[PDB]
C-alpha cells in the first residue's frame, strides 16, 4: 500500500525527522560547532572535549557545557597505538528515560550514542561516508564520525592529537556543506620548464622568476575544503597534484597569461610572418593509485571509457609578448583520483616550442596564474554512467 | 493579529511540516528512490511497481515493500490509450486510521494517496510544477506527479512505457534538486559551413573534420538534465536546439578554439599586414513555437523587451592557425525556449570572412569546444520584471 | 553527556525546530510572501500590512487575511521622524493560550511577536543579520527584521514609505537565499578614457560610442541582490562602486572586447612588426571607508594581508582592431566593503598605451563587455583567516 509520512493522520517517528534533517544537511554528517578537544582537562587516564553539536545521518548530537571538563573519554588500556576518535551511534543499544513530564524530572541516557577509540579498519566499516543507517540495499545499525586522530604513547604520558577537518563544517561551506568551493588560489607567476610535458603547480608553491637568470620556489596563498580534496601524502606528487575525497561533477576555472612567449621571427625568408607556436593547457585525472583517499580508503572505481586527458587552452603563439587565457570546463572525477593540470608544447625552441631559451624573468612563464575548483553536481544513481564518463 | 508557527505554545500541523520539507526540497516534488515499473509482475489487467519514496509539495510518500509485487495498479477498461501513471494527493478524500496507538495495531488507509492513470489535459489542470496544495493566489486540493507514459494496446496484452525521467530526483542534482547542471558536453570538432550564420550542434553530434577533403556527423559525449531542459522533438531542429523546461537566470559556459582561421595574406599591397576577419560567437532564445515543453504544456511568457541574442565572442582572427576563446555569461530562459548557440561571420574569403575555401580539416572549423549550461537563480516575483529581460 | 535531539525517546522542542527551520533557510531570515504596505488601510493614527509570511531566525511568523486591514500598526506619538518598521521577536513575553483542543477553541496570543517603530540604532542593536537568539558567545531574547523605512511628517498627515528589499525573499533566491547572484548586467559599450588608471561603470550607465565624433551616457539593463550588494549611496562612486552588505567568496565572471585598441605600426624601422601595448583589467576591493553598508552598520574587518587589487586580463593589444577577452576568479569580500573593476594601462599613445587619440566609435573602447558577481562560499570560523585574505 502507499503509506503517507507527514499526513493529517501519520505519527511522525525519530527516523522521520532525522531523515529530513539529513535532507536539510544534503546527506553530510559533521560537526556543526564545538567539539574540539580540550588539553588542559586531559591526562593520561581521560580525554577531555569541548561542548558542541553534531550531525550523524539526521541525528542531532549535543555534549552539554556545565560549571568544564564538557565530557571525557576514558582512555584507560590505551597504549603506544595510533587510534581515531569517534562519535557513534549505535541503534542497538536502548536509551533509557527517567523521570517525568508532569514534574520537571524528564531524562534519558542515550545509550545509543558513544564517544569511543576505533583503528582505522573498523572506522571505515562504519564509516557515515560509505555505509548509512538510512542505507536501502545495505542498512546498518551502527556509524561512526571520525574527529581526532589520537596517538598514545607509553602509559602514564599525554596523547598527540590532530583534528579530522573533512569532519567539521567550520565555515566556507555553510548552507550548501556538500557542494562548493574545493579548491582556490590568488593569482602566481610560474617558469616553464624546458620539456614537453609538466605539471602546473597547484598546492601553493610556484617557481617563480625573480630575476633575468633565476627563479626561485616561492610560496602563493592557496585553500583547500578538507572534505572535497587534499594535497597529494606522496612528496613527489605533493606540488601538483590534489586527491579527490568525493566523487562529483567538478567544475574547473582556469586563467592567467604565458609571458615571454616563443614564435619564429618575421624575416624576409618567411615573408615578414610570425610563426606561431602551439601549446596546449590539460586537466588531468590518474585512478591508477589506489588508496590515496583520506584513511587510505579504497577509492570509487570510475564507469568504463573514463576521461582522463581534457583540453582547456589550446592554440599557437601569437607574436605578443604576453597572451592571456581563460577556460571553464566541467569534468567528472572520483574518490581516490588525483587531479593536475599541464603544460604542452614543442621541444625545438627554433621551430615549434613556446617557450625560449632564457631563464627567470627571460624565460617563457605563465604569469597571474590562477584557478579555483569547485563541485558542481553527483554521481549518484544514474548520473554515474551517463555523466561520469567526462 | 500575529501568529506563530513554530512557538512554545503552537501546534506543529500536517501541512506545517509538509511545508518545511518543500522548502528543504527547493520547491521540486519528485521520486527520492525507486517508483520504478516492475515488468514481471504486470499483466493485461494490472500494473506493478517497486518499493520506494517520493515527496509531493512536502508530504512524503512511500511504497512499502513486503514478501513482491510492492504495489498494484488496476488497468481493466484501459485500451488502445496513451496514458499517464500518475501518483495523486487528493486532500478531498479521508484517511482513515484503524487500531491504537497503545497496542500495536495502529494504521491508516491513505485515501489522499491514488496511483491513478489520466490524460495529458488532466494531468496538466493538477501537475505540481505548474499548480500548488500550498498556492497563494489559486490553492489546490488535488495534485499529480507523472512518473510513466503507458501505452495500452488490445484487451489482453501487457502496455508499452516510457519513464518521466524530469519526476525522477535519480542523481547529478541530489543538494540543489530544482538547480544545477542542466546541460554539459565533452570537447568536440565541428566543421564550419560556408554561410554567414549557423548554429553550433549542442545535441550530441557534429559535423567532425576527418581527413584533408571531408568532414563526418560523429557522436560526442552529452548530458541533459530533464527537468531543466531537453533535445528540440522536431527533427530540424534536433541537432542544435535545447528546450528550456524551466524558468530561470542560467549560466552558459563555452570554449575552444577556431582553428584554420582565414586572414588577408600580408602581402606588398597591405604594408606587409595581417588583415584580421570579424567572427562571433552568440547564444540565442526564441519563443516563437509554443508547446514544446514536456506533456506539449503552455510556454511561460517573457516579459516584454526580453532578449533574443547576445554576443559571447567577438573579435577577429589574429593570423595565427588557431586562436583560443572563452566565454561565461548569465542569461535569462522561460519554460518553452528554444535555446541554440550560433556562429556568424562575413561571406566573401577573400575580404571579410573568418573562413577559407578547404573542407575537412583543411577548412576552418572549431576545435576543441565544449560548453556548460547551468540554473544559477529563479524568476518567481518581482525578479521577472527586473531579471528576466537579459 | 551526550544528548540526543531527534533519537526515539527525545521530546523535539520549539527551538529545535526553529533551529531546523533555520539550517533550511541557509541562516537568512526574511519575508516569504505578502507582508507589504496596504496604504488604502492606512491613516494619520495607523499603518496597515498585508497578509503574508515570514521566517525569522527559523520561527516561522503568519499575518493572517480575514474579510482587510489584515493588521494594524499604532502609529500614535510618532511625528517629524524616520523610523524603521520592525517584525520582532522577544523571548521574554509569555504567549497566553486559551480554550482546549478537544473543543475546537484552541487559539494563542504571541506576546512574543511584534510589529513596531524602532529607530536605527535600536534596530542594529537587535538586527537579525548582527545577533542572534541561537547564538553561542552571545545568545540574545530579542531579535528584529525590518521591513520598511516609515517617515512621519506632521500630526495629522500619513507617513511617506520605502520597502527593505534585503529582507524580503521576494524571486531570483529561493532555493539558495543566502547565495546566487549578487549583481549582473547586459552587454554594453563603453569608451576609455585617455589615462592610466579607471574604473568600468557596473551600475548601469556606460559612456556609449554614438558617432566617429562623440560618446555619450546610456542607460544599460543591470541587476543587483540587495541582500548581498547595492550601488554606492555617495554620488561621485555611485557609476563605478558597489558596496557589497555580505561577506563571502565571490566569484567574478568578466568578457568583452577591447575596440580600435592601439598599437605601434609595422614600419622598416622596427622590422615590419606590430609593437603591442599592454593593459590589464583588474578587479578592486576597498575598506578605508566605514558605513557604506545598508543602515550605515559597522563594516565587518578583512584579516591581516587582505588582498586589494587582482589582475583579472593582463597582456599586449595584437595588432587587430577588435581582440575578445574572459575571465573568472573567486575573491573574498566583506560586508561594508567597496568592489569596483579597473581598466590600466599607459598614457603615451605613441609608445605604451593601448588606447588611440580618437574619440567615439573612432577611440579605444571596451565593447560587448558585462559581468556576473556571484556569493559562491562563507566566511564563517577558521575560512576568515584561511580563505579571507585573498
Ligand atoms: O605516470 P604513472 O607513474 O603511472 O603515475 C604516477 O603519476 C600520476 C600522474 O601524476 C599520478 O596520478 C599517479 O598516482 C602516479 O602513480
Ligand atoms: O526562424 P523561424 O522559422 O521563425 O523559427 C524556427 O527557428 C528557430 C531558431 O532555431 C526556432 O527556435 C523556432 O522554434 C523555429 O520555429
Ligand atoms: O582613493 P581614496 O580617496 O582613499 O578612496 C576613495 O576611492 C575608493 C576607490 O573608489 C573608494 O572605495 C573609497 O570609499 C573612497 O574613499
Amino acid at each position: 500500500v502507499l503509506k503517507g509520512i507527514n499526513f493529517d493522520r501519520s505519527i511522525v517517528t525519530p527516523e522521520n525527522e532525522a531523515s529530513i534533517l539529513d535532507l536539510a544537511m544534503q546527506n553530510r554528517s559533521g560537526v556543526l560547532d564545538g567539539m574540539t578537544i580540550d588539553i588542559l582537562n586531559t591526562t593520561s587516564n581521560q580525554l577531555a572535549l569541548f561542548h558542541g553539536t553534531a550531525v550523524l545521518q539526521g541525528y542531532g548530537i549535543e555534549i552539554t557545557r556545565a560549571a568544564a571538563p564538557d565530557v571525557l573519554v576514558d582512555t584507560t588500556g590505551q597504549s603506544n597505538e595510533t587510534m581515531l576518535l569517534c562519535l557513534t551511534i549505535d541503534l542497538n543499544q536502548v536509551n533509557v528515560p527517567s523521570g517525568t513530564v508532569g514534574t520537571n524530572t524528564y531524562a534519558v541516557d542515550y545509550k545509543q550514542i558513544r564517544l569511543e577509540f576505533l583503528d582505522v579498519p573498523t572506522l571505515l566499516k562504519q564509516y557515515w561516508r560509505d555505509h548509512s543507517l538510512h542505507d536501502l540495499i545495505d542498512p546498518r545499525r551502527v556509524i561512526s564520525m571520525p574527529l581526532y586522530w589520537i596517538t598514545f604513547g607509553q602509559t602514564g604520558t599525554t596523547p598527540l592529537y590532530e583534528q579530522i577537518k573533512s569532519n567539521y563544517i567550520d565555515g566556507g561551506n555553510s548552507g550548501n556543506p556538500a557542494y562548493g568551493i574545493a579548491a582556490r588560489c590568488e593569482n602566481f607567476n610560474h617558469f616553464i620548464n624546458k620539456v614537453a610535458v609538466q605539471s602546473i603547480p597547484i598546492n601553493g608553491v610556484a617557481n617563480r622568476p625573480v630575476s633575468s637568470t633565476a627563479s626561485q620556489l616561492t610560496n602563493y596563498k592557496v585553500w583547500r575544503n578538507p572534505y572535497l580534496c587534499s594535497q597529494d601524502p606522496r612528496d613527489k606528487f605533493a606540488p601538483d597534484n590534489l586527491v579527490i575525497e568525493e566523487d562529483g561533477i567538478y567544475r574547473i576555472d582556469i586563467s592567467g597569461s604565458i609571458n615571454i612567449a616563443n614564435y619564429t621571427f618575421p624575416a624576409s625568408g618567411n615573408s615578414w610572418r610570425v610563426g606561431g607556436r602551439y601549446f596546449q593547457i590539460v586537466c588531468a585525472r590518474n585512478s591508477s593509485a589506489n588508496n590515496l583517499a583520506e584513511f587510505g580508503a579504497e577509492q570509487h572505481l570510475p564507469p568504463s571509457g573514463v576521461w582522463t586527458r581534457r583540453v582547456l587552452v589550446g592554440e599557437y603563439t601569437a607574436g605578443m609578448t604576453e597572451q592571456a587565457f581563460s577556460s571553464v570546463a566541467t569534468i567528472s572525477l572520483f574518490k581516490g583520483d588525483n587531479f593536475f593540470l599541464q603544460f604542452e608544447t614543442g621541444t625545438n625552441t627554433s621551430r615549434d616550442s613556446a617557450y625560449n631559451n632564457g631563464y627567470g624573468t627571460s624565460g617563457t612563464h605563465l604569469r597571474n596564474f590562477s584557478y579555483t575548483l569547485e563541485r558542481v553536481g553527483d554521481l549518484n544513481g544514474t548520473a554515474y554512467y551517463d555523466n561520469g564518463t567526462f
